């Protein structure tokens, strides 16, 4: 796997971001996490849904680099979503939200799940610290 820059367009929620990447406005849907939604396709604004989509948010409009990193599957979904590990300064965001208990390790489909393991390591770490949606 191999990291890209992208520049920030706009944050949309916990889960999803717009970025421009390769010249063109795109929207990138995190991989491997499921945070709790604020523009949910049936609830609403879920609790917990504002804290992880004011992180996702500060994290990435705080970088000086945004990296954006695709995994071996398919890249984009059936919205037109780009699919990948969005990396700010460095700093994996999907592992951040999961670490922090504002997102859980999402339904995996092979082969995109080469950070599987690294983020299920961060969920029971989360879960032990009783943080967040774990408290």
């Amino acid at each position: 796997l191999h990291k890209e820059p992208a520049t920030l367009i706009k944050a949309i929620d916990g889960d999803t971001v717009k970025l421009m990447y390769k010249g063109q406005p795109m929207t990138f849907r995190l991989l491997l996490v499921d945070t709790p939604e604020t523009k949910h396709p049936k609830k609403g604004v879920e609790k917990y849904g504002p804290e992880a989509s004011a992180f996702t948010k500060k994290m990435i409009e705080n970088a000086k680099k945004i990296e954006v990193e695709f995994d071996k599957g398919q890249r984009t979904d059936k919205y037109g979503r780009g699919l990948a590990y969005i990396y700010a300064d460095g700093k994996m965001v999907n592992e951040a939200l999961v670490r922090q208990g504002l997102a859980k390790v999402a339904y995996v489909y092979k082969p995109n799940n080469t950070h599987e393991q690294h983020l299920r390591k961060s969920e029971a770490q989360a879960k032990k610290e009783k943080l967040n949606i774990w408290s």
